[PDB]
């Protein structure tokens, strides 16, 4: 499973402990329609904990500004490129005119877009410049802009990853965490279709789940 | 199949389920064999643990609640336990054996110990019994019953809190009762983990006894 | 600040590092009344929690096991409770009074109940003495005494977890002896916070009994 | 009012603090004689007895470029506000390593070359950053352009367990540079409110080098 996102990120399913029947489990401490009709009343009444025990493993290519956004849930485990020594592909998110739209612009976003374009390589090119004259890597990199791609991997339990999506799946986050967190809701869907479903009617705050189908 | 390896007379450790192995925290640690195995030693030696938490298990544990007290301490897991106030119990209570008294010198045989602890425990489940007969709600009535009482839990645990745990519990320093059950996860840990439970043994266990048996 | 629970229990305040000002202060990143207690509503109306968290309580609680058990599944805090194998302990326990079985019909008067609890305490705790006097270790010999015994505790806890605690234990669906001790986390957290709980009670509230039981 | 310049526009400034050694002493005991506590921190620090404390808590108003402020925020057992990207006023400030953060370093060009080269490409980011906000654009879209040693600015509580922790592994050679200096920033504070934490913490605890090395 990997979907791409922006120009060139993407959300990849590294691994998954569990489906919608390890809540089941957990919740009767015990090793169809019945099972599913119990993922239902869980989530209806508010009891979270049997939702810890289903556990993903994504591998995100996003922009900085995204990541940093991400990196604020806690309740998670991380592993990101070391911009001090890692090898880096040296990629930017370079939005395209159509994510202006609907802002009234002095110029055109065809503009906009070039004008971004020509301060990333301008910052990229000084960049190179820096450490072809032997300036240490976690030194240079600090020019970089904060559309630069980094990579990590995401460790979430099913819990915490319906708190994210409450929060990212929403119009009042960022455009681009917002087309990431439907790729999450999606592979979420794909392994967790009742605990999902669930979510979307009893528990889920956010609003962009129940108008665009996943 | 999985793992169950029984404790105490009546506990247990079951392995319900695992994501990953060895490899989860390779992949973690380069954000993407003898160069793997060093890898491990690297990052355990190093004190690189973040990697650790992508190597995830769920155990199915019954053990006596004074017992299941000290383990609900490690906050950095996940838990489900049987509720005192809904859930239909065993009514199966911890009696140890005259051999868990060795080296104590008691002024009556360590098997009077075990006779005298059933015996309180016989009493205390006939008392609990009586007053559900008449009515009083599982919610009060459980109140009465000892600390040994048998409790059943899921515990889901990243192999770095679980190498936390194994620090403080598989150790003398820990109750004997509680260091059996740190032996069974450790156990559980090694089959599936070998590289990561090695390398831990080497560099970071902090305890005795897994160097020890 | 010290508050009487059950029949031997409490909840004191130990210390606490702010105020409603805290959460303004971190919500703005900077270090008047109106426009303060303003801010504190809209945070708590949009769901705006971490603010919250940069205010922090300590409690020391004399609770019975039965009760901390319950209390200590709320991870995102920090405990320091007496040692079962190591510790002095006074040897209380928590009897419920026949009041607590109003309600419900019993076979036997709530009085026998009471005395029924009583009784059986008493067994278990003149056995866990017979053990001790013969030389048998506190680790052990505890493990015969019952759910009810009193034990203590520290809890530091910041706002927002502590307003978890609140939506789940300050609630009748849970047991009604974790209920009174939420009530007096409630009591407290109102005279240090006004405002956040105030906000809290209109906006974020998910139980029932605060909005019932005057605090 | 304690505040610790950083870099050339950071700083490290305390906000607040709930308790102090003593703080740690009374968790560990669970109870509401200086030689008598102080034996007891350096007992429970060389014995591994960490949860004490966690009873002591600290909030920090920091001002560091955002490349170091992603390195601090992995530290998920700590409570964090910072400037919003998409809504805040900016200072649009940015750190400008001077010459002598390239000693050591064989470079083709002098090393104060290097700092214009990173003053012009900074301004030339900013300048184009303002002319898209001029232009209408909105500052989540704009400000993606802005380089990694943009200064931000955040509130940060932490526990002195967790605050040990990030000492340990931030508070040492292997660390960039750039973030030792706030490490130790962040010793110096935690080590005038609690005096006998941090002198146990080096003497048992301590894994870094830096903190004793320099005083
Ligand atoms: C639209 C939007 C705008 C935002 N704007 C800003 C902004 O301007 N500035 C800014 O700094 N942040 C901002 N944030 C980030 C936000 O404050 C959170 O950091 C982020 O959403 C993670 O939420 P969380 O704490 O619930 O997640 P996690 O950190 O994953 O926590 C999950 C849950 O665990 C519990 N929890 C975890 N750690 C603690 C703790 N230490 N104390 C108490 N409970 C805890 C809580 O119940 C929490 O909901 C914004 C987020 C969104 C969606
Ligand atoms: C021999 C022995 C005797 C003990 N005696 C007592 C006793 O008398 N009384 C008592 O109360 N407890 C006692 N304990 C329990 C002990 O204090 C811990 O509560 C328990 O071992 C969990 O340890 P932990 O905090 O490392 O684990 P977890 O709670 O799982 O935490 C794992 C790690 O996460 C971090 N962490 C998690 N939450 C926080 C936080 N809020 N702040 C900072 N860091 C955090 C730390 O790095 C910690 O090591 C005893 C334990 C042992 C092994
Ligand atoms: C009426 C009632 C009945 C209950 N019955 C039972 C029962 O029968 N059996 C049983 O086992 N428990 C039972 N519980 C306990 C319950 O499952 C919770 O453990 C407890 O209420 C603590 O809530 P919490 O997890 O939100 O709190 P905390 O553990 O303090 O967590 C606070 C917040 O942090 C987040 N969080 C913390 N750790 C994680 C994590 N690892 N993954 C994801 N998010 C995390 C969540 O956002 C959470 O809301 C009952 C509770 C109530 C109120
Ligand atoms: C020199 C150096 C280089 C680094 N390079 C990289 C890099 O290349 N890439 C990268 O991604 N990171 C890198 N890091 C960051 C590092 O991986 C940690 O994210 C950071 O040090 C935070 O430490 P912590 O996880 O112990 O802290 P916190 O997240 O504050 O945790 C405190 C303690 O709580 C426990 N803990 C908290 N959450 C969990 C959990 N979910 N599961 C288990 N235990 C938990 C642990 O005991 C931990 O020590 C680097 C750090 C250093 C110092």
């Amino acid at each position: 499973m990997k979907i791409d996102i922006l120009d060139k990120g993407f959300v990849e399913l590294v691994d998954v402990m569990g489906n919608d029947l390890s809540a089941v489990r957990a919740a009767r401490v015990s090793f169809e329609e019945r099972d599913r009709h119990l993922i239902e009343y869980l989530m209806k009444h508010g009891h979270e904990t049997p939702f810890e025990h289903i556990v993903f493993t994504f591998h995100v290519k996003a922009p900085i500004f995204v990541a940093r956004q991400w990196f604020r849930h806690r309740i998670a485990s991380y592993n990101e490129l070391s911009g001090r020594f890692s090898k880096l592909s040296y990629e930017f998110y370079i939005p395209s005119p159509e994510r202006l739209e609907g802002y009234k612009t002095t110029i055109p976003p065809e503009r906009v877009t070039e004008k971004i374009s020509e301060i990333v390589d301008k910052a990229y090119r000084t960049y190179l410049e820096l450490i072809e004259s032997g300036v240490p890597r976690e030194v240079a990199r600090i020019v970089l802009p904060l559309n630069l791609y980094t990579r990590f991997f995401w460790t979430v339990n099913a819990r915490s990853l319906m708190n994210f999506l409450n929060l990212r799946a929403d119009s009042h986050a960022q455009w681009e965490i917002q087309q990431y967190a439907l790729a999450i809701a999606r592979i979420f869907k794909e392994k967790c279709p009742w605990t999902f479903e669930a979510f979307l009617k009893y528990a889920y705050k956010g609003d962009i789940l129940k108008e665009v189908q996943v």
